[PDB]
């Protein structure tokens, strides 16, 4: 507690600010940035892209971003933290393990995969020094032997750190019931997990019961509709709001950069669909949830103060 | 006239005994930077690879190709080091394996060439080290992104002369599914080794394939260790008239990760000769059967020459 860390060293909670919880960079694999660059262009025209699109999320108020891409997206910290300096956005990076793990990842044991996750947080990334902020994990279905690992060993690593724990989920089949019965049997408090990707949820009673649990909902694809509406989206942040759950939500973009783990060009569809990249939840969100009467006061506590209590590593 | 290497071109008579089908590290892209303590560390690993390649060096062996592709978790900066400190030189290789990730997966065989020609025409990663052969791996009958890999590797070797080397269930006959679909691209067999063939039941397998100018990969001889039965496969082939078809190796790694924890060590103690198994216990056995000194340096210096050299 009192610091989190970002690609540039650890910063006070204060610091922070404005904090979008959910985005990425860039959406890859492993060393594929590395070995084939020119996929994006070149790294230099990813990086130049991602100067730009971060310092259009600063002109808009957002301070910090929590980059969610793990080893197997492709998550190379130390662009992160070049265009971190150049855009003057903090960026926290994330271990954990997504939905493509390698060979050398699905062979491992829990205990194994604690150990990598440990030495992401407290040594740092690969031999950058650059420590992860947060883990993160994504599952499938009703979640498969190695996503319950990989949960067990997100657990383990938070509770001797305190760094949270934000996941992948599909709403759609209730899938953070499952996340959160495999964290709790851990010991993890809910109020060190976010359950993600829960804007696409049709169920509301879903993210009601997860809430009221102590969970963090992460609202963070809204724009995702933009490519079902995204101002319904955005209506269940009002809904959980007058549910009396603000301090449970957590808004953010899902945005990317440069994507290269799908379909070749599906960046220029998706830019073309959110013009606004990051800038969306600032410059169409908040602004629609303030005509439909939500106060000042409740979206700051939304985009500053329920970040600022997630990222701060807590063992309380 | 020349053959790349990880410490840059090399001439086709400075290669000598070269070992075809080997591996620094078995691992995953990114894995090795990402974890290195699951090795211990870099330093031990390569030091490890270091003291096994002197050992082969003082065998008599002069070259390895290391077949490890992008998503093997190929390292040719580690490469590079252990190939300088050991004397030793290492051919570095472009292709994919059997763990592609969604980054290579989802590309289309346009892509897939770009890719290979990048590897072997510029350098890998930003260490302009450059491939000096293609690996592809298939499984069953041929998935349909391995018939991509498969025809982006043909395309990339008539492009730059450099050969296709592959991954098979020899106990499946894997090659024939191979050897088509390479030359409906129009690759030349003689561009290409059929590997991990000495696991074969099959001997008419094998002969067909050298019969069509195919070369052989008995390159994982030692993991059996009967080994001394996949020997004898290579006496047969001689005996059959294809001693210039024959390509031998040990297919050892120094670290494996893209298998359970702790192989390697039961690895290394059915094998402590390690890649010094083929020139240490293999060529002993086959002289012992009577075949000639000259016919065992044309396998293990000549085959792989003809076979490296970039051609059309
Ligand atoms: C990289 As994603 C679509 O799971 O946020
Ligand atoms: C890395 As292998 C066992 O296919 O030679
Ligand atoms: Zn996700
Ligand atoms: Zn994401
Ligand atoms: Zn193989
Ligand atoms: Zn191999």
């Amino acid at each position: 507690g009192d610091r989190i860390n970002t690609v540039r060293g650890p910063i006070t909670i204060s610091e922070a600010g404005f904090t979008l919880t959910h985005e990425h960079i860039c959406g890859s694999s492993a060393g594929f940035l590395r070995a084939w660059p020119e996929f994006f262009g070149s790294r230099k025209a990813l990086a130049e892209k991602a100067v730009r699109g971060l310092r259009r999320a600063r002109a808009a108020g957002v301070r910090t971003i929590v980059d969610v891409s793990t080893f197997d997206l492709g998550r190379d910290v130390s662009l992160l933290a070049e265009v971190s300096r150049a855009a003057d956005v903090h960026i926290v990076a994330a271990t954990g393990l997504w939905l493509d793990p390698p060979l050398s990842m699905r062979l491992r044991s829990v205990e194994e995969l604690t150990q990598f996750f440990l030495r992401e947080i407290q040594y740092g990334i690969e031999d950058t020094g650059i420590r992860a902020g947060i883990i993160k994990v994504a599952t499938t279905g009703k979640v498969t032997p190695f996503q319950e690992l990989v949960l067990r060993a997100a657990a383990r690593a938070s509770l001797a750190t305190g760094v949270p724990v934000t996941t992948h989920t599909a709403a759609s089949q209730r899938g953070g019931e499952q996340q959160a019965a495999i964290l709790e049997s851990e010991g993890l408090s809910p109020s060190r997990v976010c359950i993600g990707h829960s804007d696409a949820a049709d169920d509301l009673s879903y993210l009601t019961a997860l809430a009221a649990r102590g969970y963090l909902i992460g609202l963070d694809s809204i724009p995702h509709s933009a490519i079902r509406s995204w101002q319904t989206r955005a209506l269940l942040i009002k809904a959980l709001i007058d549910q009396g759950y603000t301090k449970q939500i957590l808004v953010s973009n899902d945005w990317l950069f440069g994507i290269s783990s799908y379909v070749t060009n599906i960046m220029d569809v998706m830019d073309s669909g959110n013009p606004d990249g990051m800038a969306f939840i600032p410059l169409r969100v908040i602004p629609f949830l303030r005509e439909k009467g939500i106060p000042q006061e409740t979206l700051a506590g939304i985009t500053v103060t329920n970040p600022a209590r997630f990222l701060s590593p807590t063992l309380r």
